[PDB]
């Protein structure tokens, strides 16, 4: 069975993670304002970074607008940019210098005009979360491992602390790279749970509950509704 609102729900994790600083993993500073972010998003959404990672503990980016740079961030964390005629040359100074082509060519049209324009790009949830799971299968950005059993599974923090309020808690105290599961935890079953917060789709279904419940997985729990029309 599939949870269809959990990419959406995961992406306002990694948003509200990123507004009161935890568990990101890079920091822009610019014009004295701090935007902390995960590696993992923005090379999901940009071409630019994705490159700019495969080089370094520090760089230097020509991008001096700081609200510019607040509403890309945004926008990678949302999926929505609100364009208007205050904001449009902030937003496109960076999205030109992150050649990102979208941004870019809905600045150009704004501005070739009161003039408002909004964009959504659609299940960007989805298309997110698809970019994780397929990052984690080949160990891109992945900061820990979850060792069940002598099987170990590497995986994004920030992503386990999206759906698990367990990771949560355990990653915002301590920065440990690995983390043992409580004995009774099976393999097949971690698995199925990881699997989950990686894609929204689920599949013993008594030890599966257990695992849930220990790492307190709430969404899980939602069972939906059934509607009998007679």
């Amino acid at each position: 069975s599939d949870f269809p609102q959990h990419s959406q729900h995961v992406l306002e994790q990694l948003n509200q993670q990123r507004q009161l600083g935890l568990l990101c993993d890079c920091t822009f500073v610019v014009d004295g304002v701090h935007f902390k972010a995960h590696k993992a998003v923005l090379a999901a959404c940009s071409e630019y970074f994705k490159m700019l990672f495969v080089d370094k503990d520090v760089v230097h980016l020509d991008i001096s607008n700081a609200a510019g740079l607040g509403q890309v961030l945004e926008f990678m964390y949302t999926a929505k940019l609100s364009l208007s005629p205050e904001n449009v040359d902030d937003v496109l100074a960076v999205a030109t210098f992150l050649q990102m082509q979208d941004i870019i060519t809905a600045c150009h049209a704004l501005k070739s005009l009161a003039q408002t324009l909004q964009m959504e790009i659609p299940n960007f949830g989805n298309s997110i979360l698809e970019c994780l799971n397929e990052q984690r299968l080949q160990g891109l950005y992945c900061d820990v491992s979850v060792v069940v059993k002598g099987h170990a599974f590497k995986a994004h923090r920030a992503v386990l602390a999206a759906s698990s309020s367990y990771f949560r808690d355990l990653f915002n105290n301590s920065r440990s790279a690995v983390v043992e599961l409580p004995a009774a935890v099976q393999p097949q079953s971690f698995q199925q749970i990881l699997s989950f917060c990686y894609t929204g789709r689920l599949s013993d279904q008594d030890l599966l509950m257990y695992t849930a419940g220990f790492l307190q997985i709430q969404e899980i729990m939602e069972k939906g509704t059934e509607f009998f029309l007679k």
